[PDB]
């Protein structure tokens, strides 16, 4: 019965034993949905669901599979309709390609833009003052989406979605790879919008 989640354990200098970006996106999605699962650590996230004989690779497909197969399970809908109006600046467009269930197209485009925005600042996580300024500026632009509904730390206020998990997966990975002070900067800048989002996602961050 339990879903098998294939994941890769992290090695130093990564500070935390679990979770590259995309495994974090899927792990946040599995925990939010409350579907039972266990990790097999192997040397891409992939799940096998024995309940449907399904084998799904890629975090967007896994989350879409969970929402479609267990729509009422756990904390609710991972993909409610939503304007995810975020676009990277021109100096980051090359990191968009290759891009991305047509009701999910906006979530897919958001996944591409967040990934590109943050990937532009790997290398802090592999650092320099100018890169940290660029990271701060990119978070400022992303922050406007999290200010649209100030009833809560998520994009839709008190309601978390897969889009919050797209960003949260990056945040979790940054906490594990940045020097502590730079993580503390990222978590504090622009009104601590991303420290709040990170902390709000803690409840969906169990490693199992």
């Amino acid at each position: 019965t339990p879903i098998i989640f294939y994941d890769i354990a992290q090695r130093p200098p990564v500070a935390e034993t679990c979770c590259a970006v995309n495994p974090w996106k899927s792990r946040l999605a599995l925990n939010f949905k409350a579907v039972p699962y266990t990790t097999t650590w192997v040397k891409l996230p992939i799940i096998h669901d024995p309940a449907t004989d399904s084998l799904i690779g890629d975090s967007l497909d896994i989350a879409a599979y969970l929402q479609r197969t267990y729509p009422a399970s756990g904390a609710g809908d991972l993909f409610p309709p939503q304007k995810l109006d975020y676009a990277v600046g021109r100096d980051m467009q090359q990191l968009l390609f290759p891009l991305s269930s047509p009701e999910l197209a906006d979530y897919a485009r958001f996944n591409s833009n967040v990934d590109a925005a943050f990937t532009a600042h790997v290398g802090l996580m592999v650092a320099r003052d100018k890169m940290m300024q660029s990271l701060r500026n990119m978070l400022g632009d992303l922050a406007a989406l999290f200010r649209k509904d100030a009833s809560g730390p998520f994009l839709l206020g008190q309601r978390a979605t897969y889009a919050d998990m797209i960003v949260g997966g990056w945040l979790r990975m940054m906490r594990a790879t940045l020097p502590v002070s730079e993580w503390q900067e990222a978590r504090a800048c622009h009104g601590a919008i991303f420290g709040q989002l990170h902390d709000a996602l803690d409840k969906y961050a169990e490693v199992k």
